[PDB]
């Protein structure tokens, strides 16, 4: 799980940022960790019609090294992975951060500094 809350894409442009932006506010984290990527989610369901559809995809943020892509290096080219990192962040896995467990661990409310960029739709 990841440590945050989701971004909903609600239009047809996908996630990217500026580089500099995009890695969520975590006061448990430190400079060297400001690093990762997310991910996109899609889900289906069955529609109000007989006919199955998608859902506006979802994208989660990991630190590098961690959650379902823990193996690409911070750049790696894969369809619905885009990358993220803060001034002054470390290229280094970050393990000691990890992956959430909701049973003990709330999702972090997804914040981002006052005035990113955000594709159309997010």
């Amino acid at each position: 799980a990841s440590w945050f809350t989701a971004l909903t894409q609600h239009g047809k442009e996908g996630l990217k940022f500026p580089r500099g932006q995009g890695v969520p506010i975590n006061t448990n984290s430190s400079p060297d960790d400001q690093i990762g990527y997310y991910r996109r989610a899609t889900r289906r369901i069955r529609g109000g019609d007989g006919k199955m559809k998608d859902l506006s995809p979802r994208w989660y943020f990991y630190y590098l090294g961690t959650g379902p892509e823990a193996g690409l290096p911070y750049g790696a080219n894969k369809d619905g992975i885009i990358w993220v990192a803060t001034e002054g962040a470390l290229n280094t896995p970050k393990d000691h951060i990890g992956t959430r467990n909701p049973a003990n661990n709330a999702a972090i409310v997804l914040q981002l500094p006052q005035g990113t960029t955000l594709p159309k739709g997010f």
